[PDB]
């Protein structure tokens, strides 16, 4: 059957083994029962499913170049599925968090879960927490009997561990780092000393790239007991090389996509993140550019933003993108090419990781 | 050495690791690391370590029959201490992000840590998720190589699961059921139908018996690999028994204790919760009484609290609490009697841990 079917028909069976484990083990009422079914339903579907897909479409490319009986490759598609899901649940569960904790608004043209009317931060908190809590649960029942379930946990661990560090790296980019205090509310930075390609490099790395694109290479990668073939160090240079590139096509388009395109209101700006449009514009702009910068970003004044989207436009960033995507493009067909001495198969899903990324 | 001095210990040899960690392999820098660590110490010390200490208690008392060389009485000690810990950063995790959903003031005395100056909710509720990920990087690390890492981290997982699902059970607890609806912005209840001793105890058991009374009892015994001198199913009875009980105790202190005794202003009456006072009161009250309580209850309003507080006092509930009590006795006795049937030590250590709890 078609991967993303099947895909879809992991989710319900995992949200059908789930539920009725609350039932028969947690002494869940119907009522509460329909809640977090809802409530799973609308934090984890609707988006592409990109990082679950990933885990699936690896496990593909090595199902056809090995030998296996039928039922063998039938219980490794499951597993990648499920592993998939695992993703998706973890990147739910930080959308969930991340939204309460920014005050967002909108999420893919819907209103943030904890703006429904009968959730509440209250309750959303909660939910979030029961989100990656669910990850487990499927890790423990579906991987209970198989040889890489403790690689496969300890990996999850270490990718949600370096997620919320990067979470705190993003939302105190915008401080000077010598005035963290928790006595002491902390004043936004004026000089923008540390807004340098390096520390945005940091945020980055650790705040989208292990979990949307290392997770799933090597998730992929454990649920088809493949991890030989491949030098891991490479996985991880490519995967937060894409994830970096990922991530810089999200910066542009908070400031530049019309929000109904977007699926929300960007406020990067106003919030004063530090964002490749802003580290770019700093690593050009001349002293003048610079001191309009300064008086006019992180403001919710419409007219300050406004002046900054105009900064922004008249450093012709464009420019400095199409370097970066030039450089980025270079760097990764050269890992792709490494990739392909241990295994051209590997290699060829890192190319299609690619392309899917690059042509988004 | 003394168990609490170990204990101490091991929380600064846990913290340097985790902090050295962040500095080695997660690319921290020493500011961020300084706000970590004092998040660390703000949200997991100054408590009495009650949880974390019964894992130590538990390890000690089958020291105390066990045959071992020293170099493995010294390793069994460190790794309660670890376990110990696990379990106050679980409780602290907890703390942090239960204070934020109920909009709490202080805990023990000093504000919330979402509260603080430097922190706000922003950065508290991800504190919060750092905090958990911190108990997993404890176990992969420390307990490596040990028999008991799957069993342990899978107990874990499942008491952490539990928890949330209580704090879902206690957050809805004013609801109606059926009318629980994300869609719908959520009434408290009118006719107080569900507040009855079943639904009662069902959040308690979730809520906090799974992580106060039965993971640090399981925990002793895993770090001992001593399960199999238990009936586990006698285990789990008992760990209920004692948490509801110690919920009881706190359920009354919230409404009674002076404030400065409390560490914090209790308002559970304002907000509705489904606590012992509440049920036992409308297990007992006439007609009238029962529409005052409807006409009161869940109100911020001075006046109407001290309504409720009344009814409270001239309903006897020092009577209910006093037969409550006599039996909790009784059945704690028979089920320490039964667990000395397999282990007059294990049985030794739960009638300590009942001891500390009754007499609190
Ligand atoms: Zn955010
Ligand atoms: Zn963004
Ligand atoms: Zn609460
Ligand atoms: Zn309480």
């Amino acid at each position: 059957m078609a991967s993303m079917e099947r895909f879809l028909s992991v989710y319900d069976e995992v949200q059908a083994f789930l539920l009725d484990q609350l039932q028969s083990k947690y002494e869940i009422d119907p009522n509460r029962a329909r809640y977090l079914r809802i409530m799973m339903d609308t934090t984890c579907l609707g988006g592409k499913y990109f990082r679950g897909m990933t885990v699936v479409n690896v496990a593909e490319g090595f199902l056809a170049v090995t030998q296996h009986d039928e039922a063998t490759k039938e219980r490794i598609l499951h597993d990648a599925c499920v592993g998939g899901w695992m993703i998706e649940f973890l990147q739910a569960h930080y959308l969930v968090e991340d939204d309460i904790m920014d005050g967002s608004v909108m999420r893919r043209g819907k209103p943030c879960w904890y703006r429904f009317p009968g959730v509440t931060t209250q309750c959303a908190i909660n939910d979030g927490i029961i989100l990656k809590s669910w990850t487990q649960i499927m890790a423990w029942h579906y991987f209970a009997d198989r040889p890489f379930l403790k690689d496969l946990l300890c990996l999850f661990q270490k990718v949600d561990y370096a997620t919320a560090v990067g979470q705190m790296y993003d939302v105190t980019s915008m401080c000077d780092s010598n005035k963290l205090d928790p006595e002491v509310a902390q004043p936004m930075t004026t000089d923008f000393a540390e807004f340098t390609p390096a520390i945005y490099k940091r945020i980055v790395k650790y705040k989208t790239t292990f979990y949307t694109y290392l997770l799933p290479l090597v998730m992929g990668l454990l649920v088809s007991e493949a991890a030989a073939s491949v030098e891991m160090n490479l996985v991880e240079r490519v995967a937060h090389l894409i994830g970096e590139y990922f991530q810089v096509q999200d910066d542009v388009m908070d400031c530049f996509t019309p929000p109904e395109q977007l699926g929300k209101v960007g406020t990067d700006i106003e919030d004063a993140k530090c964002s490749w449009l802003a580290v770019t514009f700093l690593g050009k702009a001349n002293a003048a550019q610079v001191a309009e910068f300064k008086a006019n970003y992180g403001e919710k004044d419409p007219a300050k933003v406004a002046v900054v989207k105009r900064l922004y436009s008249k450093a012709n960033l464009q420019a400095d993108f199409a370097a970066y995507e030039a450089e980025v493009v270079r760097e990764v067909e050269s890992l792709i090419e490494q990739l392909k001495v241990k295994s051209p198969t590997f290699a060829e899903s890192v190319a299609v990781v690619w392309e899917k990324t690059h042509k988004r």
